[PDB]
């Protein structure tokens, strides 16, 4: 289970060993990175960008 807040909190942390299960997660529940699911609602940032911003 990889909801929003966790995998902000992951990768603002940069915990890389966290996003192993990330994969069969998005596999399986056909669900994508670009999901509306993993985007702030207020501005629509991304993940690239809180790593990013997070360094």
């Amino acid at each position: 289970v990889f909801n929003r807040p966790i995998l902000f909190d992951i990768v603002s942390r940069g915990s890389t060993a966290d996003l192993d299960g990330l994969l069969p997660f998005l596999l399986t529940h056909k669900k994508r990175l670009t999901d509306e699911e993993f985007r702030e609602p207020s501005t629509g940032k991304t993940c690239l960008p809180k790593a990013l911003l997070n360094l």
